[PDB]
């Protein structure tokens, strides 16, 4: 009973984290075996930001210019090449804490966690989306780049997000754990736009089956809609279209509640045009669209993890 | 930049956490040192929660009465005492991960993270608050009770909460790590009111004080009121009264944003009476009070851990 935005248990990403220094720069670092990765801006200065020729600066550095400190003890560099938009500082202590781990590229509308540090200290852990513009609206201050947002599945964890950039906008922006960017992002300290940003449909309708599977039901009503027009609906307010694989990821929270997902459909059309009314599902205001249907599921079965 | 609901690293927890078995019942126990801690209602079928004699069932119970597992790893249990709601089961094997701890019991109004297990194994981790009613609005299921609630003092990790109950009405509530209720609850299977509860007026300033520190600015307004009037109309909507300790408290978030306490109020007076009009604060279309003074500062100074 209840319901919480809930982040993965931390355990197994703390022991992975490094402060990385290189000059006056200092961020964070993965240390995973006997490599390091971190984002490439720290090599350099707020100067070389505004047209950072990356090539050419990483060519000025030498093996003994990156301070990679893991608690008390300092690791020693011995190979670092330039992967995309991460450095790999190839070091010689291999992490004993290494977890079984898998690096993945998510998809926009998928939910992980954050594990924010600074200066190579876990400061805290968040669960956020990756929007639909590939941003994200985290909480990140200056030197929480380099943290990294991370999956757990059972005894895997699966690193997907790696933070880089914070735009004058308020949002979020970081690659996968190859270096490429999500989004059309750049590592260069200029105006960049992201997309116009739409609502996850697939997600608010898990987050109203969570509210139903907790008693919250005023929201449901007799009529029924077609996705067809139910989409045109949805279009109008920013919303992502519904297709049948959306349809289909539902199957199991449909098939635990007995409630058709175009039913569901149906209650968040009105709830669109007629709006709120000052109610609230599930304690909020507002359509929550950060819950992704496994996230839901997991929290209502009660999902383990070594 | 940017603000989310952050809890702590919860790898100091992890590795504390066990499996409890003693006859048909499971829950989780917290592994300090070679002690166990847990629910005394683990000795209870269903029928006994209508209405037991904790201390004659206790009778019935020898040591080997009692399933510990630690991961793979069975353990052995010594002696076993009840400390008022919790059971101590003393056991052989001292916990090599026992992390520097304090047992600390919470005031409400004050924030903490749980994380939230089944079958002695960690699901997931959130941030919430002591009601001033003294239950707290978890993610709950059968079976994670033992789950505890805990800070981090740097090294030192203050657990504060215990999981016991959950009430028809969807609440929880449970015991500090000495046994003892927070609130007037009993561990058993009966109808139990909470009070009326409020909102926590201290912290919802300091939300607004961050949201200024964020860039959400349109709620601040040219007048300015008094603690006496302020309280007056507080008090009419189910808000807790601000004290002049409350006041210290903000002192630093006041002196970091140069914004009077009481120009604070002001604000909060008026968006109590005339509302919030179908605008936002740092997303929430809804007054937070989940954030203590000292949550805000942690999030927006970068305060790292061990």
């Amino acid at each position: 009973s209840g319901f919480r935005k809930m982040a993965f248990p931390s355990g197994k990403v703390e022991g992975c984290m490094v402060q990385v220094t290189c000059g006056t720069t200092t961020l964070n670092g993965l240390w995973l075996d006997d490599v390091v990765y971190c984002p490439r801006h720290v090599i350099c200065t707020s100067e070389d930001m505004l047209n950072p020729n990356y090539e050419d600066l990483l060519i000025r550095k030498s093996n003994h210019n990156f301070l990679v400190q893991a608690g008390n003890v300092q690791l020693r560099v011995i190979g670092h090449s330039m992967q995309n938009c991460v450095l790999k500082l190839k070091v010689d202590t291999a992490n004993p804490k290494t977890p079984k781990y898998k690096f993945v590229r998510i998809q926009p509308g998928q939910t992980f966690s954050v594990l924010a540090c600074y200066n190579g200290s876990p400061s805290g852990v968040y669960q956020c989306a990756m929007r639909p513009n590939f941003t994200i609206k985290g909480s990140f201050l200056n030197g929480s780049c380099g943290s990294v947002g991370f999956n757990i599945d059972y005894d895997c964890v699966s690193f997907c997000y790696m933070h880089h950039m914070a735009f004058p906008t308020g949002v979020h922006a970081g690659t996968d754990l190859e270096g490429n960017f999500y989004g059309p992002f750049v590592d260069r300290q200029t105006a960049q736009a992201a997309g116009t940003d739409t609502t996850i449909t697939v997600n608010v309708l898990a987050w109203l089956y969570a509210a139903v599977i907790n008693g919250d039901r005023w929201f449901l009503n007799r009529f029924t809609t077609t996705l067809n027009d139910f989409n045109l609906v949805a279009m109008k307010y920013n919303y992502e279209p519904l297709t049948q694989d959306h349809v289909d990821i539902l199957g199991p929270l449909s098939a635990q509640t007995g409630i058709a997902v175009l039913d569901m459909c149906a209650s968040l059309k009105e709830l669109l045009q007629n709006g709120m009314n000052g109610r609230t599902i599930l304690g909020s205001a507002l359509l929550e669209d950060e819950f992704t249907p496994f996230d839901v599921v997991r929290q209502c079965s009660g999902v383990t993890f070594q």
